[PDB]
């Protein structure tokens, strides 16, 4: 019952927060056993972020050149590489508190808990969404840098995101825990569109059932509509195409609720061109989207 | 702008697992105690209005089973704080942060470690609604989950739950056990009070609004706390008080904008809505980030 935006808990990524500093510069680092991730763009001097070259600006760097801190101690860097845009840093101590964890590459549209890191230290957490155009719409200031972006599998923590930008959409784009940016982004502060952005249509159905799995109805008719129909309508409201394979996930939540995923469709299609009668569901007031068919099914069922 | 939940990592190391006979929910470990819901004792047969008191001086320390990972802390003493188990267990908690139990009020928010069968499962924010229920996100096995706020590094515990009203909402107590509203830890038929919108936060929203570089909602006039109140009704706002207004004033004093001018926004940004405009992105006057959360977010804490 009830709805939340709900993120991980982020006590297991907290053990992994660490201030990593290179010349002036400080951001946010993830310390797992002995070794410390953090945007290379750390060792970027002021004037070097125009047109920075990692491969050069790196070599003129050294394991003393990076200031890792866990907490209040300092830790000591005895290794350091580059890998894409990332540094990852091998320190003599190895973090007793690594939890179980994976470096996964999440998919447009998946969702994933955002530890927001200022200094090395958790400031906040927040469950957000790979935006379709692989920019995430999130809350972030100057040196909340290297927060990383991660879900948890009962007890195994998945990095899925590592910050990185503040594309001038105020939208935000960050890395993969393999220093791989999401989206086509670099480490540069050069003009950079954050891509055309969508509504992930998977997860505003997900949503939708779980409005329904959760009593409310109001917005179900006894129209249907093909999966090509409704696209032709929700591309028109700026809606990702909904594939097979989106219905097929929607399976479990279709069959719980009892309602078929194109059925659900229709109201979907019927939301968007009649508009929510100013009512809303489940709370909102805007059909929502940043809740994937997965985090419905383990938010509502048990 | 997103709603932000406090860092639950000092909470998660408090969360544990009270087994009480086929009862099993979650429990607070602070120390050599356990706090966990009264109901803990309980069952199918005693629900609908169970005898607590008697309910429990028929359980042993034996009967409870406190869990934390594939450990057992021995119960070696039980009381009943109002509605809630203050459990003494023979390990004191080596997790425990430094914490406060604060009876929240309404409007304020905090996070809750929403967890089940005492392994923290989510972390949302969410506010102390003003008919004193909240919108959160609660299913069977909840039960002992807590809500909080971190001041610095110390946890400040102010909720722990217990009922879920017929409302789709739900009902808790501080840490002490005491109901936030009228509710019981019964199966009455109790019902939450209609909500209003928490005005305050409204404000405090708008400011932090103001404060992103959204402020095309502001407007060359003021008005009388007392003007506002008579809109803010309409729209079902809760009624501005002049304590509202000076807690505002932080955001007041960094943004210049008088509270009352701010209220003047927000009259026309009920009366005229916010025509396809967007505050700080929402298409909706967000009420869950009180002047404090503002703050945090804002200037980074
Ligand atoms: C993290 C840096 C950090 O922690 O530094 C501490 C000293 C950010 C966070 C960014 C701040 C506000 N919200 C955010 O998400 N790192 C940066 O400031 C980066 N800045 C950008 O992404 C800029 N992007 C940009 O210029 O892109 C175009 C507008 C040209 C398309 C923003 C601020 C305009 C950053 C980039 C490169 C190196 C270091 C930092
Ligand atoms: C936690 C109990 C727990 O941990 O039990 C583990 C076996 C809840 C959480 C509840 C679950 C779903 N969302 C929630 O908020 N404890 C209860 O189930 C309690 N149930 C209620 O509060 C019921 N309220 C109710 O009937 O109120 C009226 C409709 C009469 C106004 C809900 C479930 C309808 C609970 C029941 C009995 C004693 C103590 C708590």
């Amino acid at each position: 019952s009830g709805f939340r935006k709900m993120a991980f808990p982020s006590g297991k990524v907290e053990g992994c927060m660490v201030q990593v500093t290179c010349g002036t510069t400080t951001l946010n680092g993830l310390w797992l056993d002995d070794t410390v991730y953090c945007p290379r763009h750390v060792i970027c001097t002021a004037e070097d972020m125009l047109n920075p070259n990692y491969e050069d600006l790196l070599i003129r760097k050294s394991n003393h050149s990076f200031l890792v801190q866990a907490g209040n101690v300092q830790l000591r860097v005895i290794g350091h590489s580059m890998q894409n845009c990332l540094l990852r840093l091998k320190v003599d101590t190895s973090n007793p508190k690594t939890p179980k964890y994976k470096f996964v590459r999440i998919q447009p549209g998946q969702t994933f808990s955002v530890l927001a890191c200022y200094n090395g230290s958790p400031s906040g957490v927040y469950q957000c969404a790979m935006r379709p155009n692989h920019t995430i719409k999130g809350s972030f200031l100057n040196g909340s840098c290297g927060s990383v972006g991660f879900n948890i599998d009962y007890d195994c923590v998945s990095f899925c995101y590592m910050h990185h930008m503040e594309l001038p959409t105020g939208v935000h784009a960050g890395t993969d825990l393999e220093g791989k940016f999401y989206g086509p982004f670099v480490d540069r502060q050069t003009a950079q569109a954050a891509g055309t952005d969508t509504t992930i249509t998977l997860n505003v159905l997900a949503w939708l059932y779980a409005a329904v799995i959760n009593g409310d109805r109001w917005f179900l008719n006894r129209f249907t509509t093909t999966l090509n129909d409704f696209n032709l309508v929700a591309m028109k409201y700026n809606y990702e195409p909904l594939t097979q394979d989106h219905v097929d996930i929607l399976g479990p939540l279709s069959a719980q609720t009892g309602i078929a995923v194109l059925d659900m469709c229709a109201a979907l299609k019927e939301l968007l061109q009649n508009g929510m009668n100013g009512r809303t569901i489940l709370g909102s007031t805007i059909l929502e989207d940043e809740f994937t068919p997965f985090d419905v099914v383990r938010q509502c069922s048990g």
